[PDB]
């Protein structure tokens, strides 16, 4: 029997107590909804496997599980684990337990045969007494006591949750005794006593990782197993349980390798090592002796598991790669030298023998392999045989050599022949005797140099070949250069020396087998990121899955050219786009209810019904009130970069000065943005040098302004619009937020005083004084700035004034209904919260020092030590710093372009009228009104849109007495009897005069001239 | 850096929204174009090719010319959703006008909408008509230079080119940096671990990091910046297509030099013309 | 604090609350006032009061 | 940018000919690396600024 | 087949001789 783990398997990560936060952690933890398997046992128990950790819950009623075994063969051959609560102690014994062919525990208790021996035994332990269920007692379970045993480096870690009561819900596991057992542990069995019903779970533990939320109270409540579905996955990705509608991008696709392919030339000879390390003779090391290595199959576990070398230095390669790796060839420097001389065979050294007898490269790759000498190179009376040169007139260059007898003339001396004062001999000779001391001994050392893989391969370690697979994702290693790919036939045609091909990015992208010498292609195998397309979660929590950049096949399911995606159905009717894919394509939750995809609608099919004698002239108007919300300011945050990175410590302060003036910049460069910002608010709002006030009658030609004006009943004079727009946009670090040097009850002031302007006395206020002018006067010009003669409006004022004032209605309501309205403003304040957020938690990084505390590094290590660890820490803090400034400055540059849009429009909608197409709003604009909003302004931008329109024959000119009349303004239009001439923006016909039109010409050059009479009064 | 990247790649589909897709409906011309002369055929869609884009279109795209993780994401918007977008303001454009950018589209014959954009800059609306025939003349011969023009050299659609240039420059040099060892001893990856055990190992590892996130931090600052800039002139665009297109332009030298008549917008990769 | 936790954590990882080693209560760590001085001050070509 | 030159970022000298002069080239490679471990940053900043 | 034209040179041999070289000669036969 299996079931459904339902919420199960979580654990307390740690032992720090957070609340109010929610923490990602990377452990082994069981997954949500995985299948457990379910044993029953009546009045037996079966041996499991032990992975990587185990899951064991149980439901009890009579107390038969008892304990548990853990070892690798359960037999007395290695040592095993053994834990059992009997109903009143815990014990707990390491022993070489022999166990029965039926374990058990008898139940009043009669039996013990759990073990049947004790041996070698090293750990017990026995807690205090309690008292549990101990009898055969049958009914309903009433206790859930859930378990979990993993060993991490020897460490034996057993968490528990005991709770009354697999059962629906969430419950994290504390931790109890951690257990220094040090034992492999391959194997499981549990115990149960014997004679009464005693169900138990047994789960298993994979790497995972897991969000955990914790609540006001620190208690764990929920989680989030990033690695169990999209949606989870999407989660985990944005650290939050909550996803708004959209698409995001969570992790990567990537395809894994199927199996491994070995590949080495076919040597099977091995190299000639005992030669030259039980050489009979060494060199001296003025002249050492050089042997090339080639042609073998060389095997360096031998050489280096072999106690008998005194020292061993490897560069570049590590002892334990060599067996896998290999050379074009392999070359044994061998030489004796005196044992205190043994540190200069080494990179980077000088002195008598690193500059004089044997120079290595300070780029050296190989190793360096030593041992004392005392029966062959040590005699009494000492070995003379050994030569080093003991004066040059320059030094070695790496791995020359120069043999030469010429007696060195340390001065002026000319001597050509024979040694004297400042002419001596450069070969010198020390003995060696048994007498003698440790670092006068002679050493035999070979250093290995090692030419590391640019041709042909001949020395390769004892790793055996495997055979090729093509056309399949696999994890190559090819010559001990490794890597994961794809391996095709290719047609490149490498010249005989080269054995590798490179990219652009230095990747190999092609090998030559070095079996068969075939040009074998090496593609990765396809990978591509994955998208989450979801309806938010407050809807459904049914998602989409896009694989981008793939065909499906290497992964109901629809191909697009954005990639395959999976879970949304493809529908043929286009619609508007909601959640974009990419390539035209849009993913909405519609109509039981599930994800569709589309082909992304341009809006409706139109035409327009052109004729060359054909004009449509609007009948009707609508006057419209749109919002246009503007970001102006963003909040004037500082930082102190020392509290930051140096937060109370002077050693990492002095530390900082080594760094100079980064700090002064950074504060510099926010002191500058916190000015902007200051400078931004000014300019949109403080462009009228006084503060103008309303009358106390608010008599405006039937044109309500009482939701826009301030109402003087608030602590805060605003609008009422203004107080809904307020109601929707919603530090111990050396982070701090500076106050705006204006107030809102001042911005509220400056928007009063254009708005009380703009009403009263219209655009005269910009220019100069304000000139009071009659509301609807004002709209009377507005209307013919825009091409409708003024009579329009006041004929049509009471409906005018209606429209505006329902126009505003529709405001309030759409602003008091939805929180989306504000969104431009809110991601402003959304961005700057999340850069701080981030900042603060980058204090939390290590950036490879051995603890993010800088007060824990400073308790724990001494200043000088401890140097390198906080340069660790604050090489990475001022990064932080550094980029979160950048995107600062960055932000600031279109928080700044935002504001000089918002003072253009101030200027040109409010204090003016613009002519410039839907700058001002969709429409022809007449007026706007500023509102203040948080850290912007909003703009209601009040328009004239043509409504009704009618179908009306038109013609150019009209011919009269063979003379050509064009209109002044306007056009011609008959209603198919009469012809008459009216404004473009508003039907109205008149009465075609010579007052109305203009005479030009004569009527046999114009393209579409009619006949008709004109009435002259 | 992901986010950074995320937040360029949403800019740049909001950029082409705001300057192609101002129009609520998709307008279409009638088959028979007798707009007074004015021939349009060089910029109306042709309906013989497998993307409905304008003559000159094709010219200007004629014009205009992966495995370390670095992937090019496709645009929301197509070529062919972009040349719908086109279609649609300039047939709006030639049938009605600016009409259809403040409302309804009202149609209005074009030799109209001429003499409207004459008294517009001041000139008396007769004189179009008296001198028809040959304002149409010019103008066929006009859009027939921009054709020999656009067909000849290369270097017309420089400013979009650069922008590709450098867009592919920061990509190749993004690349490269990958063979840049940074101290350590191998640039490639691979070859550290396959070479020095997990511990000594961590050094190189490190400062080969200590450099790949320099380079790319680098190369996201330097597309912010460039970015801000697409912006800002994605931004002029959307204002000259709304003021130039769907208008008309007093401003002088915005819409071109000399007193602005009309604009039509065609469509180029990564831009407008 | 639940029993097996002494330690308290904030956001950047700083200690947010202790667990007395003396008297198991839960004492808060609030690092002590502090702040950015500015200096308020006319050019130094009219007075040096700031 | 010209006072950067006199930081040490954490070298033994902000003057490169005084490292040269004192150190062979093996040791000196960490404390020139150090200091353009820096020089670097201070031109990625002034460019970035600029 | 100096003449015009380009050419590189492909590696040979790779000889350990450790040896400091400052003055070289050519080889020539005699008829
Ligand atoms: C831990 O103990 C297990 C024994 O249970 C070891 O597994 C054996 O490994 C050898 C070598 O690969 C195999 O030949 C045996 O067949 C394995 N045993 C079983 C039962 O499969 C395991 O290697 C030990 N681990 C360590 C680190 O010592
Ligand atoms: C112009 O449109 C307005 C509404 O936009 C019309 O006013 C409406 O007229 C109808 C009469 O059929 C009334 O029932 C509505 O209550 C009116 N609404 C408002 C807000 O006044 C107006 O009549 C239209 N004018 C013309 C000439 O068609
Ligand atoms: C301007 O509009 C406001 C509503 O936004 C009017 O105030 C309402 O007046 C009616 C009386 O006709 C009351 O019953 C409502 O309760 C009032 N509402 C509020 C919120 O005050 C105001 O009277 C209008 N101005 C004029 C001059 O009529
Ligand atoms: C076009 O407009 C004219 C002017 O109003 C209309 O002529 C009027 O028609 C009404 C009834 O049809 C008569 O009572 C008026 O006396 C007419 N006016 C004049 C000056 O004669 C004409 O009918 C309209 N045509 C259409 C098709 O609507
Ligand atoms: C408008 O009226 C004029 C004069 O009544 C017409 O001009 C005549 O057109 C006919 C046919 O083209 C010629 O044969 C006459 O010689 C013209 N007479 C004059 C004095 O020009 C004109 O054709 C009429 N146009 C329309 C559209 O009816
Ligand atoms: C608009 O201009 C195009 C040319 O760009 C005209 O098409 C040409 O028409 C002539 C006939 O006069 C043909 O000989 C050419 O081969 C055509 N060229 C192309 C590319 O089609 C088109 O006829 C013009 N429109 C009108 C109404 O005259
Ligand atoms: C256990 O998992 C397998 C495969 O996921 C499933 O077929 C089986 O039904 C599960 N067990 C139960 C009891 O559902
Ligand atoms: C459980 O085992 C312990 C181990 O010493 C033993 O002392 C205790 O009496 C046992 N409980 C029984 C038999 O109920
Ligand atoms: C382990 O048990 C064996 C049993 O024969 C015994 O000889 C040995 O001394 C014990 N101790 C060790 C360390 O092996
Ligand atoms: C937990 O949260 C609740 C919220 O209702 C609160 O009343 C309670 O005091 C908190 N603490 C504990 C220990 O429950
Ligand atoms: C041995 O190497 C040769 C060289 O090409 C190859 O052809 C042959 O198949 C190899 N033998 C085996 C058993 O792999
Ligand atoms: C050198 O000789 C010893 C003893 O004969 C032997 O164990 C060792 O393996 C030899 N060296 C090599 C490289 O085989
Ligand atoms: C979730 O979103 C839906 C639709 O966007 C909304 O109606 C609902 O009120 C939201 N719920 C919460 C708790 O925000
Ligand atoms: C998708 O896979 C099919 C099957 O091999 C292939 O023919 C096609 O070219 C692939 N790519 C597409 C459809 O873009
Ligand atoms: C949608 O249209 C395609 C045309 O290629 C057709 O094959 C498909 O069956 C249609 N689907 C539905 C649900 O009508
Ligand atoms: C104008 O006429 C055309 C064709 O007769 C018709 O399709 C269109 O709807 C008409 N417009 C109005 C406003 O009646
Ligand atoms: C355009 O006007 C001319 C006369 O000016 C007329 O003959 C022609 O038929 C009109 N166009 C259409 C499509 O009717
Ligand atoms: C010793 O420790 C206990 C533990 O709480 C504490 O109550 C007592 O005051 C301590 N004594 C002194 C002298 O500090
Ligand atoms: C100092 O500033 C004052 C007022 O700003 C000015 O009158 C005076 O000349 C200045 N003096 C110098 C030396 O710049």
């Amino acid at each position: 029997a299996y079931t459904n783990s339902f919420t199960r398997g979580v654990y307390y990560p740690d032992k720090v107590f957070r609340s109010s936060v929610l923490h990602s952690t990377q452990d082994l933890f069981l997954p949500f909804f995985s299948n457990v398997t379910w044993f029953h046992a009546i009045h037996d128990n079966p041996v499991l496997p032990f992975n990587d950790g185990v899951y064991f819950a149980s439901t009890e009623k009579s107390n038969i599980i008892r304990g548990w075994i853990f070892g690798t063969t359960l037999d007395s051959k290695t040592q095993s684990l053994l834990i059992v609560n009997n109903a009143t102690n815990v014990v707990i014994k390491v022993c070489e337990f022999q166990f029965c062919n039926d374990p058990f525990l008898g139940v009043m208790e009669s039996e013990f045969r759990v073990y049947s021996s004790a041996n070698n035994c090293t750990f017990e332990y026995v807690s205090q007494p309690f008292l549990m269920d101990l009898e055969g007692k049958q009914g309903n379970f009433k206790n859930l006591r859930e378990f979990v045993f993993k060993n991490i480096d020897g460490y034996f870690k057993i968490y528990s949750k005991h709770t009354p009561i697999l059962p629906q819900g969430f419950s994290a596991l504390e931790p109890l005794v951690d257990l220094p057992i040090g034992i492999n542990i391959t194997r499981f069995q549990t115990l149960l006593a014997l004679h009464g019903a005693a169900a138990y779970y047994v789960g298993y533990l994979q790497p995972r990782t897991f969000l955990l939320k914790y609540n006001e109270n620190g208690t764990i409540t929920d989680a989030v197993d990033c690695a169990l579905d999209p949606l989870s996955e999407t989660k985990c990705t944005l650290k939050s349980f909550t996803v708004e509608k959209g698409i995001y991008q969570t992790s990567n696709f990537r395809v894994q390798p199927t199996e491994s392919i070995v590949r080495f030339p076919n040597i099977t000879n091995l190299c000639p090592f005992g030669e030259v390390f039980n050489a009979t003779r060494f060199a001296s090391v003025y002249a050492w002796n050089r042997k090339r290595i080639s042609n073998c199959v060389a095997d360096y576990s031998v050489l280096y598991n072999s106690a008998s070398f005194s020292t061993f230095k490897c560069y570049g390669v590590s002892p334990t790669k060599l067996n896998d790796l290999c050379f074009t060839n392999v070359y044994a420097d061998s030489f004796v030298i005196r044992g205190d001389e043994v540190r200069q065979i080494a990179p980077c050294q000088t002195g008598k023998i690193a500059d004089y007898n044997y120079k290595l490269p300070d780029d050296f790759t190989g190793c360096v392999i030593a041992w004392n000498s005392n029966n062959l190179d040590s005699k009494v009376g000492g070995n003379y045989n050994y030569l080093y040169r003991l004066f040059r007139k320059s030094n070695l260059k790496p791995f020359e050599r120069d043999i030469s007898t010429e007696i060195y003339q340390a001065g002026s001396t000319p001597c050509n022949g024979v040694e004297g004062f400042n002419c001596y001999f450069p070969l010198q000779s020390y003995g060696f005797q048994p007498t003698n001391g440790v670092g006068y001994q002679p050493y035999r050392v070979v250093v290995l140099s090692f030419e590391l893989l640019h041709a042909p391969a001949t020395v390769c370690g004892p790793k055996k070949s495997t055979n090729l697979v093509k056309n399949k994702c696999v994890n190559f290693n090819f010559n001990g250069l490794t890597g994961t790919g794809v391996l095709t036939e290719s047609n490149k045609k490498f010249l005989p020396f080269q054995q590798f091909g490179r990219d652009i990015a230095d990747t190999t992208d092609a090998v030559r087998d070095p079996q068969t010498l075939e040009i074998l292609d090496i593609t990765p195998c396809s990978f591509g990121g994955v998208s989450v397309i979801t309806p938010g979660t407050n809807t459904s929590n049914q998602v989409a899955v896009l694989y981008q950049d793939v065909n499906c096949t290497e992964v109901n399911v629809f191909q697009t050219r954005a990639g395959c995606l999976i879970g949304a159905e493809h529908v043929n009717n286009s619609y508007e786009c909601d959640i974009p894919i990419g390539a035209g394509i849009c993913a909405s939750y519609q109509t039981s209810q599930s994800i569709i995809a589309y082909t992304m609608s341009l809006g409706a099919e139109n035409s327009v019904a052109y004729s060359n004698n054909s004009i449509a002239i609007p009948t009707n108007f609508t006057i419209s009130v749109t919002t246009e919300i503007l970001p102006v300011s963003m909040t004037k945050t500082s930082v102190d970069c020392t509290m930051y990175i140096c937060g109370d410590s002077t050693e990492c302060s002095n530390l900082l000065l080594q760094y100079g003036s980064f700090c002064t910049q950074l504060n510099r460069a926010l002191t500058g943005i916190a000015v902007e910002q200051d400078k931004n608010t000014q300019e949109v709002f403080a462009q009228v040098k006084q503060i103008y006030k309303t009358p106390p009658i608010k008599d405006f030609g039937g044109f309500n302004f009482s939701q826009i004006l301030p109402d003087p009943s608030k602590p805060s004079k605003r609008s009422f619009i203004e107080d809904l727009l307020f109601n929707k946009v919603t530090k111990f670090n050396g982070l701090t937020v500076l106050p705006p040097l204006l107030t809102d009850e001042m911005i509220a002031q400056y928007t009063s005083a254009l708005l009380a302007g703009t009403i009263t006395s219209g655009w005269t206020f910009g220019a100069g004084a304000a000139l009071q002018i009659p509301f609807a006067m004002q709209m009377a010009y507005r209307f013919n700035g825009i091409g409708v003669t003024q009579n329009v409006l006041y004929e049509n004022q009471k409906l005018i004034a209606n429209q505006f004032n329902s126009a505003i209605g529709k405001i309030q309501d759409s602003l008091s209904s939805t929180a989306s309205a504000l969104g431009k403003l809110q991601d402003v304040v959304n961005q700057n919260a999340q850069a701080l957020n981030t900042l603060v938690k980058q204090l939390s990084s290590n950036f490879g020092a051995i603890s993010s505390v800088l007060n824990d590094i400073l308790s724990r290590l001494d200043k000088c030590e401890a140097e390198v660890q906080i340069d660790r820490l604050i090489t990475g803090r001022l990064q932080s710093l550094q980029t979160y400034v950048t995107q600062q400055l960055i932000r600031a540059a279109e928080i700044r372009a935002s504001a000089n849009l918002a003072a253009t429009k101030m200027s040109e909608c409010v204090l003016g009228q613009s002519k410039r197409v839907d700058f001002c709003g969709k429409g022809y604009h007449l007026m706007s009104f500023p509102q203040s909003a948080p850290h912007g302004v909003v703009f209601l931008h009040v328009t004239y849109v043509p409504a009704q329109e009618k179908n009306f024959t038109t013609a150019p000119a009209i011919c009269h007495d063979g003379k050509a009349h064009f209109p002044r303004e306007g056009v011609f239009v008959s209603n198919g009897t009469h012809w008459f001439v009216t404004q473009r923006n508003f039907y109205e016909p008149q009465i075609i005069t010579t007052d109305n039109t203009f005479v030009s010409g004569n009527c046999d050059v114009v393209i579409g001239i009619v006949n008709n009479t004109v009435y002259d009064p």
